[PDB]
């Protein structure tokens, strides 16, 4: 699969020591550890969650997920430390953390800007796209793509983590595993047809197109921090002036659709010939019929025609 040998993972897991505690949330905690003195992250898993880190192994382990702009995938193992049984995903360890703690902490400019949009497309459209033959790969909708879930490289170009909820689909199996509810990621991203339950639940392109919905979201928060002629956007989440905290299904719904509201483009993006491209894109993954946004592919050329 995706990582070492399960064999090796194994051993890995056993030779591996915590070192720092770098994020605790509801989903468990992430720590920086060293394996033989290289740097390996790991999740440790909180039991509320306990079905994704589940997922998630098997997903990696079945499936050849190696791409530059994919978490890389190590080992799992449910192991004992501290005389404590815990789920661990061990990964590439990535320092700067996640895009939405890193986009607090700095401003870009337009080749850094360029470069974070794209490698999240590239990796987007890996996901997405079917491979058929022996070293192919299922066809990936990742169902929670957000900020938090994008991890920046020293060399700016990021990559997408956490495939805990991910659908697959090949041309052999039928039967997705939707896994009933399909308000399963993080209300904020989440497109008119999944909060208003509409989305077809057996439809594979379905999911895709919610993933688009998202990543429209991102580029938004991404853009934001772009400077142009010494401007720039504080950092806010999607949609933070129109919701609360936590928002409520009902919160969302209304704004998203019956109001089919989406984030304000600020003005002095129409200054920059960069912003203003990204401006358009990310309207075009927005639009309220899902059929009607582009591709992770078409997102990915465009984005490459800008630089
Ligand atoms: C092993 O599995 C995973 C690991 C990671 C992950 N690696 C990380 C590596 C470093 C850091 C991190 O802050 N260093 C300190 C630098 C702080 N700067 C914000 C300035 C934070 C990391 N994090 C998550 C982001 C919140 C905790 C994220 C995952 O899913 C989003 C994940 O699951 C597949």
């Amino acid at each position: 699969g995706s990582g070492l040998p399960f064999l090796v993972q194994r051993t890995v897991a056993r030779q591996i020591t915590l070192l720092e505690c770098v994020g605790k949330g509801r989903y468990g905690e992430v720590w920086r550890g060293s394996w033989q003195g290289e740097n390996v992250a790991v999740k440790i898993f909180s039991s509320r969650d306990e079905k994704s880190w589940f997922r998630e192994t098997e997903l990696y382990n079945t499936v050849m997920l190696r791409h530059e702009n994919i978490l890389g995938f190590i080992a799992s193992d449910m192991t004992s430390r501290h005389s404590s049984t815990q789920l661990w995903l061990i990964t590439h360890y990535h320092e700067m953390g996640s895009l939405y703690d890193y986009l607090q902490l700095t401003t870009l400019d337009t080749v850094s800007c360029l470069r974070i949009v794209l490698s999240i497309a590239s990796g987007l459209a890996h996901l997405h796209i079917e491979i058929f033959g022996t070293q192919g790969k299922p066809a990936i909708a990742h169902r929670d793509l957000k900020s938090k879930n994008i991890l920046v490289k020293k060399n700016g170009q990021c990559c997408i983590a956490d495939l805990g909820l991910a659908v697959m689909h090949s041309q052999s199996t039928n039967q997705l595993d939707v896994g009933n509810n399909p308000r399963v990621g993080t209300k904020r991203y989440m497109a008119p047809e999944v909060l208003d339950e509409t989305i077809q639940v057996d439809c594979f392109d379905s999911y895709k197109r919610v993933d688009i919905w998202a990543f429209g979201l991102v580029l938004w928060e991404v853009a934001r921090r772009m400077v142009s002629n010494g401007i720039v956007e504080d950092y806010k989440p999607p949609f933070y002036d129109v919701v609360p905290n936590d928002p409520s299904f009902e919160d969302m719904r209304k704004v998203v659709c019956v109001d089919q509201q989406r984030p304000n483009i600020p003005n002095r993006w129409f200054s920059d010939p960069t912003l203003t491209s990204l401006a358009k894109l990310m309207k075009e993954c927005w639009y309220q019929n899902p059929s009607a946004r582009l591709t992770a592919l078409r997102i990915k050329k465009t984005l490459t025609k800008i630089d």
